[PDB]
C-alpha cells in the first residue's frame, strides 16, 4: 500500500518539548496547533511521546488525547511510559488510536497482546530500540541505557506472535545524527515479519526518505527535521511521488 510520512511531537506538561518554527502558528510549542497544521498540510499521523513527571504525567497525557482528538481527524499514536493495561486502555478510550509501548513489552510481552484483545492488533505500536553490539543487532530498553541481550531478530519475531499491529524500528546508532535512516537495520527486519515498519533515526535530507523506503520501511517517522523546517512536508511528498514511491497527496 501507501507509504507513510508521520511527525512524532515529544511532550511534556502539555507543550513540545524544543518548539517548532512555524511563525504563521499561534503558539509553535502548542502541541495540538501544531499537529492539527502538521494534518492540514499532508502528514499522515501523529505520534505523540510524552515526558512529563509522574505525579502530574496520567492526567497531562489524559488532557492531551482528548484536546488532540477533537483537533485532527488522521490516526495518532500516544505514548512514553505506557507501562500496563490500564494506562493503555484509558488513553484508547479518551481519543487515541495507537499506543507505543517499548520498555514494558519487553519486560512482559504478554502485555501486547492484553492490549490486542481488547482494541485490537492495529491499536499496538511496539518501538524497538536497537543497536549494533559486537557484530549482532541487539535491543535495548529504557530509553536506550539497558542492552537486554535479547537479538533484534528474536524481539521482532516474538512481537508479531504476541499480536502487535505495527513495529517501530528505532536505531540508537541513528537517533539525533541528521546522517541517513539505518537502511542496514531496516532491510535486516524486513524478511522477519510481514508487519507495518516504521523507520526512525537519522532523518536529515528528503533523499532519506526515498532510501528509507527502498529498503523496505512502510512509514518514516521524524521529529526536529519537521520542526525546524530542514525538510517541508510538502516538498517531500512531492519529491517521493517524483521518485517512483506511492504516497498520498491528501
Ligand atoms: N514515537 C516515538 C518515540 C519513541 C521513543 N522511544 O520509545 O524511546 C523515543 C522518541 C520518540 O519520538
Amino acid at each position: 500500500l501507501a507509504k507513510r510520512i508521520i511527525a512524532a511531537l515529544i511532550v511534556k506538561d502539555g507543550r513540545v518539548v524544543k518548539g517548532s518554527n512555524f511563525e504563521n502558528l499561534r503558539d509553535s510549542g502548542d502541541p495540538v496547533e501544531l499537529g492539527k497544521f502538521y494534518s492540514e498540510i499532508g502528514i499522515d499521523e501523529l505520534s505523540f511521546w510524552d515526558i512529563t513527571a509522574s505525579v502530574e504525567k496520567r492526567k497531562t497525557m489524559l488532557e492531551l488525547v482528548e484536546k488532540v482528538a477533537e483537533q485532527i481527524d488522521i490516526p495518532f499514536t500516544v505514548g512514553g511510559g505506557i507501562h500496563d493495561f490500564e494506562t493503555a486502555s484509558e488513553l484508547i478510550l479518551r481519543g487515541a488510536d495507537k499506543v507505543e509501548i517499548n520498555t514494558a513489552a519487553v519486560e512482559n510481552p504478554s502485555l501486547i497482546t492484553q492490549i490486542a484483545q481488547t482494541f485490537g492488533s492495529q491499536a499496538v505500536v511496539v518501538y524497538i530500540a536497537a543497536k549494533r553490539v559486537d557484530g549482532e543487532f541487539m535491543v535495548f530498553t529504557y530509553s536506550g541505557k539497558k542492552n537486554t541481550g535479547i537479538l533484534l531478530r528474536d524481539w521482532v519475531v516474538e512481537v508479531e506472535k504476541r499480536g502487535a499491529g505495527e513495529i517501530v524500528l528505532g536505531s540508537i546508532d541513528r537517533l539525533g545524527t541528521k546522517s541517513g535512516y539505518d537502511t542496514e537495520m531496516i532491510r535486516f527486519v524486513r524478511p522477519l515479519t510481514t508487519l507495518p515498519i516504521i523507520a526512525h533515526g537519522g532523518a536529515g535530507k528528503m533523499e532519506h526518505f526515498l532510501e528509507a523506503f527502498l529498503a523496505g520501511a512502510d512509514a518514516a517517522k521524524a521529529n526536529s527535521v519537521l520542526h525546524f523546517r530542514e525538510i517541508d512536508v510538502r516538498e517531500l511528498k512531492e519529491y517521493l511521488k517524483k521518485h517512483g514511491v506511492n504516497v498520498r497527496l491528501e
